[PDB]
């Protein structure tokens, strides 16, 4: 069964990853198993990282780790499935980026700017902890020029599923309103992932704008309950949170509004109009644990796959889950 065609837009960067050794963080001031963009503190460790004989290159961003577990899910369908769009420079980093992606049947609707250098992530791995050091880059430049290109523009009218994460909202809430108004004219599906909890607190406004054309929410816990203190919602059961997000978060679709939010060692949450239901999760225990990051981008990615072929609202939950696992474990 042919997947519907999926549109994702998120911030690009590239992975560079390596294991390293404890003087290395301390060498950069890095306190083990934090993420943080780079400062002052850290300038020097994308060359350092790069003389590492272990480092590897893995196109990334929240968005472009959803794009490839989903192409992941559906061998049969590379290059007739998920389009990217983002904002890369045209350099060593965005040519990996670009064509690793691309080898793994992602259609990279990418622009490429002057303005800055490709986003990278130093991923600094010590065992199985991971320290990460993220710069944005040219992901912080995407135009209304290239959101206007043929391209990017015939990527939208062709496609059925638009995902976008929060991070779009930290860019140009313009780009996002446009696949708005595309979904509404295709009658496809828009979605949200809230990725972070800084997003209600710095960018309510934009994320204000968006939420009457999302049809799916998708958010853990913590993001959960700051969009709680964002709606002025005093609770802390994400049941609660739930419903409430279907029914009182302005809503002018005809699908009907879905709310997905993960809870970590707790059950997911899943609500509709018809009402609010759990989905068991696994008890990942514990020594297995390797990627405790990239759990969120990978539930996206299986549960985004499920609903391109069809699945109900359940087991693209549980496809979600799974891949998650399996993401985690490496």
């Amino acid at each position: 069964s042919a997947p519907l065609r999926v549109y994702v837009q998120c911030n690009p960067l590239l992975d560079v990853s390596a294991h390293v050794s404890d003087e290395f963080l301390v060498k950069y001031g890095l306190e083990r198993g934090t993420a943080i963009l780079l400062s002052e503190r850290q300038k020097g460790i994308f060359d350092d990282i790069e003389k590492m004989p272990n480092v590897r290159y893995v196109p990334g961003g929240s968005g472009l780790n959803v794009a490839r577990v989903a192409q992941w899910m559906q061998q049969a369908y590379k290059g007739k499935f998920v389009t990217y769009v983002g904002c890369i420079a045209d350099d060593r980093y965005g040519k990996v980026l670009k064509e690793a992606a691309e080898h793994e049947g992602i259609v990279m609707a990418v622009e490429h700017t002057t303005k800055a250098g490709s986003g990278a992530c130093a991923v600094c791995i010590t065992g199985k902890e991971r320290t990460l050091v993220a710069d944005l880059g040219a992901a912080n430049h995407l135009s209304s020029e290239h959101m206007r290109s043929p391209a990017v523009v015939r990527a939208m009218d062709e496609s059925r599923i638009f995902y976008f994460s929060g991070f779009t909202l930290t860019v140009d809430v313009n780009h996002v309103l446009q696949a708005c108004r595309k979904a509404r004219e295709v009658d496809g599906l828009f979605m949200i992932n809230l990725s972070a909890p800084f997003i209600m607190q710095f960018f309510s406004a934009q994320l204000g704008e968006v939420l009457p054309y999302t049809d799916i929410i998708v958010a853990n816990r913590h993001e959960a309950k700051e969009f709680a203190n964002m709606m002025k919602w005093d609770t802390d059961c994400v049941e609660e949170i739930a419903r409430r997000a279907v029914s009182e978060v302005p809503y002018t679709g005809t699908k009907g509004r879905v709310v997905v939010f993960t809870r970590d060692i707790e059950s997911t949450v899943l609500a509709t109009k018809d009402g609010v239901e759990t989905v068991p999760v696994p008890q990942l225990d514990q020594d297995k644990v390797i990627d405790m990051n990239g759990a969120g981008d990978a539930f996206m990615g299986g549960f985004l796959s499920a609903y391109a072929v069809g699945k109900d609202l359940r087991r693209c939950c549980e496809t979600g889950h799974y891949t998650a696992q399996e993401v985690i474990q490496r």
